[PDB]
């Protein structure tokens, strides 16, 4: 179970763990500002979702316009321990990279960030 | 780039169990630091393909990846014939990275995964 997870904030500002969504390594920003976990078309398509098979029922709005997007149930998502049925969504939007969020992170239990190190 | 902590649970039968996805399917490992490879019984050998009709001594394999919480790839063990009852993890993979401990019923294993 569990764990203490450190990540070592990247060049770009940001930190990106490898998650095991249904045992295809999907890169992941964590984000805590993301409500759940959410798939770049690209990584929804490596995950073998048809984009043209997705319910399209949400709408993310930016300055830069609408961005459709469709809630799925990620089966497993393993850092380590294997989460079950983890509620995200397939975001059409220019979503350039997937989101590790909400969804994922109230699971655990403390929190911390910054300097350069994004602890769990 | 990232570094975490599998704390694992002793089994009741005086045992510590990983579930890992072996070339992403679920087997079942005893952890045997008495071992020093991976020992597939035949069961778990033939849920990742490998072929019986091939061939007690054993079955040299080379696992292309096995996830815990880091993916590990390539590693060495092989089937046991005869014995293997429960799929042995052994030190073939534990020193694959970075430290772990028997606790008070309490293996913790500790990884560390580049980006
Ligand atoms: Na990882």
């Amino acid at each position: 179970e569990v764990g203490e997870i450190i990540i070592a904030r990247n060049r770009d500002g940001h930190f990106y763990i490898n998650a095991f969504v249904n045992n295809v390594k999907i890169k992941f920003m964590v984000d805590t500002g993301a409500s759940d976990i959410a798939l770049t078309k690209e990584d929804a398509q490596k995950l073998g979702f048809d984009l043209t098979k997705l319910k399209y029922t949400r709408t993310y709005l930016t300055a830069n316009g609408e961005n459709k997007a469709a809630p799925i149930t990620l089966n497993s998502v393993v850092i380590g321990k294997e989460f079950k049925n983890i509620k995200g969504h397939v975001g059409l939007g220019d979503l350039d990279i997937s989101l590790l969020g909400m969804s994922l992170l109230e699971r655990f239990k403390g929190f911390r960030i910054d300097k350069d190190l994004l602890i769990l």
